[PDB]
């Protein structure tokens, strides 16, 4: 999917994050489900928006069937819902499969 990173693990979401604040890179992550209408409408912008901003921004996937322990320490309740992450903690959210609100997160936190 584009340049998103699947998280399948405890282990790999905490590898990730901690990758990205040694880089000193923003990561945005998206909260999914397979039975989530709005989620599946907005993940094509999601990957078109991981290959535009690849090298600025890191992009992972957190599906909450696969990975039910990282959703439930973000706190998601709907979905879509995306994090920002830097340094380690989680810095901006956003929820909701608004189109523009996605690319204005993305670009707010890559400048």
């Amino acid at each position: 999917g584009g340049s998103v990173i699947v998280i399948d693990s405890k282990a790999a979401w905490d590898a990730q994050l901690a990758k990205g604040k040694e880089e000193h890179k923003p990561i945005v992550v998206d909260f999914t489900a397979t039975w989530c209408g709005p989620s599946k409408m907005i993940a094509p912008l999601f990957e078109t928006l991981s290959n535009d901003y690849a090298g600025k921004v890191i992009f992972l996937k957190v599906d909450v069937d696969a990975v039910a322990a990282v959703a439930e320490a973000a706190g998601i309740t709907a979905m879509p819902t995306f994090h920002v992450y830097k340094d380690g903690v989680k810095a901006d959210d956003l929820v909701g499969a608004s189109q523009d609100k996605l690319k204005a997160l993305v670009a707010k936190h890559a400048a």
